[PDB]
Order: structure tokens, then C-alpha cells, then sequence
């Protein structure tokens, strides 16, 4: 039921607002004063206007640095999220990563889906399970993902916790 | 405090995958077998291929009824989510609601942000907070939102619980 700061930065389904207390719902007590994520009445700031912060809920960051959905947000000047313009990444784009864990396809475009995350995926949430660590020549994962004790890349206590080899380890 | 079925359908941030046990992460233990939401390695079904089920995580539903992002999903034939094509709604579209609580703006397009949700919003997550119920000539809320005892539309114990006047009351 908990969302936001009280719930590991989780997000409510269906664009429901996460209230100042960290519960999901709709209306003033959720989307008004203190809303943390979802369809907040005061849109969050993002991009160049907000020190490079990204939007939550896979929203688009507009040219003016507000998060939302629709042409004004995702169309021209969109700075982040699922922008209408194709988003370049990977070896085709100076090794740039995809935001929000999206997969960088073999062709250097950001998305999710087997075309992006399957054979040839360069970074992000690739489904292809490349070994890391001491039994894989010291290879580190992409995206600063944690290399687990068993030499697999991921995020979560099994990866970043005790026995983590590289990446965003706990300690 | 959990995602997915163990946490009232909560979603993880940043497309992290919700494991079978309701924990958010990345890698095979999360995105592999049992993945409930996020960037699951086996993409979910959606659209006309799956009973009109929508995608979770504001993903685009492709022409083929799979959830994801990028041109193949949001471009030609996109059935839902942040399609690249403008999405019609409201009185200009025969009363059609926007999916996933998106606001139907005055001009009859789906979106989120003050143009869509502010003055003139027809339905979905409008900020205009029009009064409902007894003190509002019996007006009921859009989207089956609950009308609270105080005369304001929403979803939550204070709206749908004791004193709920109309909509999807408990
Ligand atoms: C499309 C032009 C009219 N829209 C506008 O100025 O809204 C901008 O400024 C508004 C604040 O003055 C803010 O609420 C709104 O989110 C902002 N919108 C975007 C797309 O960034
Ligand atoms: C304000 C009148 C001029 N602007 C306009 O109609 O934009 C509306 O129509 C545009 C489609 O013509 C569409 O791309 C855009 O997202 C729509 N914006 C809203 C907030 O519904
Ligand atoms: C025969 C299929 C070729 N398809 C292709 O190269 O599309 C790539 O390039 C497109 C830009 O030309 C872009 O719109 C599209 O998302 C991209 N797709 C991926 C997975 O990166
Ligand atoms: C026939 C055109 C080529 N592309 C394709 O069918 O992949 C589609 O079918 C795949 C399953 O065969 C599935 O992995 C993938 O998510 C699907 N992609 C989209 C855009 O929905």
C-alpha cells in the first residue's frame, strides 16, 4: 500500500498520486499539497531546470522542465522520459546510457521489449545474462549495476549486498 | 512496503523489475521468471490481444499487444500508454475516458500536466477539484471516483470510506 519516501520510492499504479504520507489515491489529499509522485497537481521539475533530475512514473520532461504526458511534454524539446523523438544511445552515441534502465538496442536506440533488451542489447535492462567479476576476467556490469558473488549483474541485496564484486555495491 | 501482488500493485521506480516475492530490483532474480511488473524479460500482453488489459509502468502497448518503449511500441499502431500519436477523449471523442487516469483536456486530448488537468479538464486526474454530492446539486464525479462527505472527488479511505456519497464507494 506504501509509496514514495515511505515505500522505497515505489509508484502507484495507473498514475495514482502518492500522498505526503506515502499512500496511494486520487484527489486533493493525494495529488495536492505534498504529493510525491503520480498525477500530482503541481508537476515536478526536471532536466536542465532542475539540476538534471528525471521524472517519475516514466513521464516526459518538457522543454520547460516540468513532467507530464502529451505533445507539450513528450514532443518538441522533450528532455527525458519516453520522448516522441527516438533516443540515441550506446556505441552509436558516445557510449551514452538510456535513462530509467531502458535497454540500448543493438542499433543504439533506447526502449524496452525484446528488440531492445534481447540479442545485441548494449546496456540497461538487457535480458542476455553476461557474466561479471573474478570468473569473467574482471568484467564489470553496465549502468554501474552490482556484480554478485555468483558473477551475475543486477540490483538488489543478492547483488549489491555481501559478496558484491563491483558496481554500486553496498560496501 | 512490497511491489506487485504483495503490495497493492505498487510499481518500482525507474523500470525496476518487481520479483515474484514483491521486491524491486534488476537482474535475473527480479526480471526473470516470476517478474510482476517493470522491465520484465518476458514482456506483458496488452491491448486487443489481451482483453483490453493496459500495460503497467506507463508503458506503450504496441500494435502487436506487447508492453514496452521506443518507436516499435509507442509509434504506428500503438494502442495505449504514451503513444507518439495524440490520443482523443471527452466530448470531442464521444465521451471516451483516457486510460490510467490521464486528464482529458478542454481540447479533448489525453495528457498529464496543468494544460490537461487544469481549467477545462473533462475527466481523469483533474486538479480543478469541482465540488460533488449533496452540496453540489448531486453532481457525481467522473471515472467512478468516490465523492467524499466533504463534497470532493477522489480515491482513498476519506473519499470511498465513511460518508462516501457516490462513485465506487466501499
Ligand atoms: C504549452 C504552453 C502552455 N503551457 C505552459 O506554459 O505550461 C508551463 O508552465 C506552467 C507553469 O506556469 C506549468 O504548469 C506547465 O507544466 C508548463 N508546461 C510544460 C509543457 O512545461
Ligand atoms: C490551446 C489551443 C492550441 N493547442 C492545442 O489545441 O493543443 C491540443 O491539440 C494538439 C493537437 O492539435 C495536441 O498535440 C495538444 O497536445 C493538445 N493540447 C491539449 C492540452 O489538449
Ligand atoms: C528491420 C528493423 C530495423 N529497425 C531499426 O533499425 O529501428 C531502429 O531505428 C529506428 C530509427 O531509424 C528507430 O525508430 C527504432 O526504434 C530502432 N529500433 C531499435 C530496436 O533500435
Ligand atoms: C513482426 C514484426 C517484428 N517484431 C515483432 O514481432 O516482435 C514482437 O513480437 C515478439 C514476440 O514474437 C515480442 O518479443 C515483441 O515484444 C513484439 N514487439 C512489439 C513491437 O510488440
Amino acid at each position: 500500500q506504501r509509496c514514495g519516501e515511505q515505500g522505497s520510492n515505489m509508484e502507484c499504479p495507473n498514475n495514482l498520486c502518492c500522498s505526503q504520507y506515502g499512500y496511494c489515491g486520487m484527489g486533493g489529499d493525494y495529488c495536492g499539497k505534498g504529493c510525491q509522485n503520480g498525477a500530482c497537481w503541481t508537476s515536478k521539475r526536471c532536466g536542465s531546470q532542475a539540476g538534471g533530475a528525471t521524472c517519475t512514473n516514466n513521464q516526459c520532461c518538457s522543454q520547460y522542465g516540468y513532467c507530464g504526458f502529451g505533445a507539450e511534454y513528450c514532443g518538441a524539446g522533450c528532455q527525458g522520459g519516453p520522448c516522441r523523438a527516438d533516443i540515441k544511445c550506446g556505441s552509436q552515441a558516445g557510449g551514452k546510457l538510456c535513462p530509467n534502465n531502458l535497454c540500448c538496442s543493438q542499433w543504439g536506440f533506447c526502449g524496452l521489449g525484446s528488440e531492445f533488451c534481447g540479442g545485441g542489447c548494449q546496456s540497461g535492462a538487457c535480458s542476455t545474462d553476461k557474466p561479471c567479476g573474478k570468473d569473467a576476467g574482471g568484467r564489470v556490469c553496465t549502468n554501474n549495476y552490482c556484480c554478485s558473488k555468483w558473477g551475475s549483474c543486477g540490483i538488489g541485496p543478492g547483488y549489491c549486498g555481501a559478496g558484491c564484486q563491483s558496481g554500486g555495491c553496498d560496501g
